[PDB]
């Protein structure tokens, strides 16, 4: 008999992260894996029904989701949905999926909100979360003997599904909870040059350790006027939130990464500047399984899907959705064995939860709640060179961070600066 999927997801735009053209083929690779595995869904054949999240502007939307899963829910009775990726589109969507008792399966939604799973019943996510950022923030903290204050600034575009504002109160929230700290935040428009004194004003007087969620660009803006105004890496530390990675260059090899470079006239004076930054990206995935995923993606999005995938840190949530689809698998036919059936959303959700996996993105583990632990690499620069590269890495599961290639975080006077100054703000 069949396993119908619904699949919620940007189904024409094929710009974000969990857009179909990329997806879609990694569920296909996923569905391939299965058909080849016969000792799983015994007696069961997984079909995909699909609807978009998209309105007419063609953008992720809180109304074109929920009509979509409804209209699938009728007339397809799913056993479980896939996406919606958006954190717009996927809090109306959950809150539908658990009243259904059918269980969704996501590899965005990374939002706190979505993470309160006595609303968002059956709610299984298998790409990061912004919470787990906050327990990457919370390590740093304990490492380096930062446990007073730390300041937040963070920016948006226009009017969307505001990734910073997400992030930051995923951040704020998580480490809140467990250091205890103050944590200042301020919020600013990009392109609005009146903002500027208000972000400078707040960086001299609100903290020492800042985190930043914004454009590259906006990045290396707010760093330069740092250096000019004097606040350097001797008493001032800039982590740059940019979990995609957008500062940085992908499949590089032995290229080295300079984000502070624009052929501007100011590169000598970004590079000087930079020395205070380090960045803060998700883990990019080691393993041969990745790359060998890598590959069969890109060849089948070019042909099935009439979409060029680029390399980046974006891949991770396809790869997700994979990993996600056959963890899911799993679980149904262990459902099964045990005299269960695929419509038993509470028992199949609970063998996915509290939970170890092996997929093309590595190792996954599954917490207590439902969400995956996330890993995240540290980058700062070589003094010598200017260049940045990964010094730290942070398990998500043993709360862990170890040294990368035997590198030593930079610090200009050797230590870190103290997150209080010694004569106050
Ligand atoms: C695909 O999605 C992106 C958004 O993720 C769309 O681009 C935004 O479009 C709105 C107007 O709808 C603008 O105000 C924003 O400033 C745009 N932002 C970005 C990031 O470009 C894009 O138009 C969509 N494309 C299609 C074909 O539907
Ligand atoms: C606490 C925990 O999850 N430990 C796991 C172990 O069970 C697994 O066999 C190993 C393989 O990578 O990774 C680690
Ligand atoms: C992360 O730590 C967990 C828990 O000890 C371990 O299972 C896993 O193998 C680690 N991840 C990697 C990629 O080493
Ligand atoms: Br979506």
């Amino acid at each position: 008999s069949d396993l119908t999927v619904a699949v919620v997801l940007p189904l024409t735009n094929t710009s974000y992260p969990w857009s179909w053209a990329r997806v879609g083929p990694a569920v296909e690779l996923a569905l391939a894996r299965v058909k080849a595995r016969p000792d799983l869904l015994p007696g069961w054949t997984v079909r995909m029904v699909l609807g978009s999240s998209e309105n007419a502007a063609g953008v992720c939307s809180d109304t074109a989701a929920p009509l979509a899963a409804v209209d699938l829910k009728w007339e397809h009775s799913p056993a479980v949905f896939l996406g919606p990726g958006c954190v717009y589109s996927a809090a109306p969507v959950g809150r539908f999926t658990a009243h259904w008792r059918v269980p969704l399966l996501t590899a965005g939604a990374p939002a706190l909100g979505i993470g309160v799973k006595d609303e968002y019943a059956l709610t299984t996510r298998t790409g990061p979360s912004h919470v787990k950022l906050g327990d990457f923030v919370t390590a740093l903290h304990r490492r380096l003997g930062w446990e007073h204050q730390a300041l937040v600034l963070y920016a948006d575009r226009l009017g969307d599904d505001r990734p910073c504002f997400f992030i930051v109160e995923g951040l704020y929230m998580r480490v809140r909870e467990r250091l205890n700290i103050t944590v200042n935040h301020q919020e600013f428009v990009e392109g609005d040059p009146d903002h500027y004194p208000k972000l400078l004003r707040a960086v001299r007087r609100k903290g020492r350790v800042i985190y930043i969620c914004s454009s590259p660009d906006a990045f290396r803006n707010l760093m330069l006027l740092a250096l000019n105004a004097g606040l350097t890496g001797e008493d001032y530390v800039f982590f740059h939130l940019d979990v995609f990675g957008q500062s940085l260059k992908s499949a590089q090899g032995l290229v080295p990464q300079k984000p502070w470079e624009r052929g501007d006239g100011q590169d000598r004076s970004a590079r000087q500047a930079f020395q205070a930054a380090k960045i803060i990206t998700y883990k990019e995935p080691d393993n041969p399984e990745y790359l060998e995923f890598l590959k069969q993606l890109k060849l089948l999005a070019d042909k099935k899907f009439n979409f060029t995938v680029e390399d980046g840190l974006k891949n991770i949530i396809p790869a997700s959705f994979h990993d996600g689809l056959l963890l899911y698998v799993q679980a149904v036919t262990e459902t099964l064995a045990q005299g269960g059936t695929v419509t038993d959303g509470e028992n199949i959700t609970q063998r996915m939860w509290n939970r170890s996996f092996q997929g093309v993105t590595g190792y996954l583990k599954i917490d207590r709640n439902g969400d995956r632990d996330t890993d995240f690499s540290l980058w700062d620069m070589d003094p010598e060179t200017g260049a940045f590269r990964v010094v730290l890495n942070y398990n998500g599961t043993s709360q862990e961070l170890m040294a990368v290639s035997e590198h030593k975080l930079y610090w200009p006077l050797g230590y870190p600066p103290p997150d209080v100054p010694k004569c106050g703000f």
